[PDB]
């Protein structure tokens, strides 16, 4: 396990948005992916650029109410404050009582708990989310991570996004809800396992296989898929699948190129 | 496995509803059942008879673009025309690299894309719905299977079905959902675990056992059950647990008789 | 192994209406009933209210007779009492060579007829509680809290805080009810996605989460270490649906030090 630093920086976007950045004018949302091995702890140098106070919490891991984000636990930053946040992992393992401890590997997120409201629907709404993975030692490692985020009806704070692949590349999803609306995730020409890794472990694994899957506001999953495997170079949308949603333009593709770089045109 | 060839019709029907049907005029909602066993492939020779542009598309299996059934990958239907489709299926088995590749087995189902909107808003709603099965090597199968379809807040598009069976018949049933809402689908005096047959593996799988499931548009689950087993014969009752769903008195029943015929008076 | 309990329905002094194991003592959530696989419990229930109300389990094996539904002839009349049995199975090989589930789990009771042939009247009032059925060698806690999500109230208190010492081992059982879908979501805790809640080994493949979406009849639980790698501290709990969390209903999880203080907060 190594001892990690960083900055983070929340800040007001153009279009009344709201986002975190590893570098001030460079924040995104998505924010940044943070990816961690389960035993890493992590130091975020957090400022608050923005005249609201803002905070940032994270799902999955271990933190102190120190580092809660919260109003509750006077956790959040003030307008152009400052304040370092600690994240903590650690592997599974065998307890004195017998019992297994869960590891904290798996796909998580941070968003902000304190703009607008005490629970940060603001902050959510207007962009201040983004993606944690945190794995475990021998966890299969992909060619490329690709986060998916539903807020309310926008996917990503995006206008009413495309991922390229090749055939063959093993391809990461990051997959995060929030805000009002229960959603179905649903891609086109591949599938994954409802499980830890999205992959199935082998033949004693039973978890359910699915293309679709019923999220709500904060939940997180993952997956990785082998671009095209047993379908072929395309153009693979995915999408909501709540008929009204899907409607409303939002039409994202995987794009999985065959070897010479073409995709069958669409 | 096999090379299975079928036709399959899209007809308009009475009260505005739209039917997949194996012949003209028999047309059901939902759609026939299509069972394949992993490594068939299926053809399906698809016959659009309505006026407007239909077509088939497949959740879980394994597809081409031109399979896709989308305006996308130009593989939906002009009216009265025909198109072939192609469904292929894998069983499951470790990679070159050691990873283990899921099966296709699993509980899935077939839609139109194209009817009343570039997601078959109108085609969904309309019936144009059904389920498709497929079975790994080794599954244990029923004596019957049924199809239970939440179509926004409908069962298999009925104005506000009923099952039979023994007590001890084996019993399978496809839970589909589809349109605008979530639900939570229950049976009285039964229930089944939450994995990819529904039944557990054994003594190691840790399956969440249920007898109530929320569920999101394009959701598919199934199960078995032994009918009446360790609660006897019944009017079963299974319903949507949202309340106002409830209530609306869409409410069938699961009708499990003595091997004499009788069924305690409801 | 064979067991008798009594059960209440009572409209409470508020006009909300709970179960209890004595007269004038209903509670909601209603009263914990915790089995092992193979137990038989008979309820004895009377309905002390002026309306119909039932007593309907899920899970557990019950004969139509014991549906608590007007469909089934098993609601009760206003002052009126019946004997509801539940039976519980453990699991085993089928001659058939399949195997049988058992039916151990995290369940719910509630009423199937006050208000609606649904219960929505009984729900809404607060006619539910939580049923732990265990297996042979399942782990047992220091504590059990039960949360409910019922429309959008928590164990239908006004616009509940459960306490706990560090390293003691607390059970939640979380029910779900009502016309709405929810996400439960618990700081600094986290669970699995399975029978019991928690890694069988590393052999379990189950999801790792702190965040479930959850739907009307839905029941789960999980059992945590309390402040497991975290610390003492005030753990909210709360719907993560946005509109749901601002109504105010935010419960703490309640971790003190084992000298009995827990970090400042702010509530
Ligand atoms: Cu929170
Ligand atoms: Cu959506
Ligand atoms: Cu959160
Ligand atoms: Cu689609
Ligand atoms: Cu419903
Ligand atoms: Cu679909
Ligand atoms: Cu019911
Ligand atoms: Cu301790
Ligand atoms: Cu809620
Ligand atoms: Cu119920």
């Amino acid at each position: 396990g190594e001892v990690r630093r960083i900055k983070l920086y929340a800040e007001r976007l153009a279009d009344g948005q709201m986002g975190y950045g590893l570098e001030k004018g460079r924040a995104t949302i998505p924010g940044p992916l943070i990816e961690l091995n389960e035993g890493d702890t992590l130091h975020i140098e957090f400022e608050n650029t923005m005249d609201v106070r803002a905070s940032l919490h994270v799902h999955g891991l271990d933190y102190e109410v120190s580092s809660d984000g919260t109003t509750l636990n006077k956790s959040d930053v003030e307008p152009g404050g400052t304040r370092t946040y600690t994240w903590r992992t650690h592997a599974p393992g065998r307890r004195s009582d017998g019992t297994w401890r869960a590891g904290s590997a798996g796909y998580w997120h941070y968003h902000d708990h304190v703009v607008g409201t005490e629970h940060g629907t603001g902050g959510i709404r207007k962009g201040l989310y983004g993606p944690v993975i945190v794995r475990r030692k021998g966890d299969v490692l992909p060619d490329a991570t690709h986060t998916i985020v539903f807020n309310d009806m926008l996917i990503n704070n995006r206008p009413a996004p495309n991922f390229e692949a090749t055939v063959g590349d093993r391809v990461e999803f990051v997959m995060i809800t929030h805000g009002e609306y229960y959603h179905t995730f649903h891609m086109h020409g591949h599938r994954w396992a409802d499980n830890r890794t999205g992959m199935l472990t082998g033949p004693d694994d039973p978890s359910q296989v699915v293309d679709n899957k019923i999220v709500g506001p904060a939940d997180s999953f993952g997956f990785q898929v082998i671009a095209g495997e047993g379908v072929g170079a395309g153009a693979w949308m995915y999408h909501c699948h709540v008929q009204s949603h899907s409607d409303m333009g939002y039409v994202g593709l995987f794009l999985v190129k065959k070897t010479d770089g073409t995709i069958p045109g669409y």
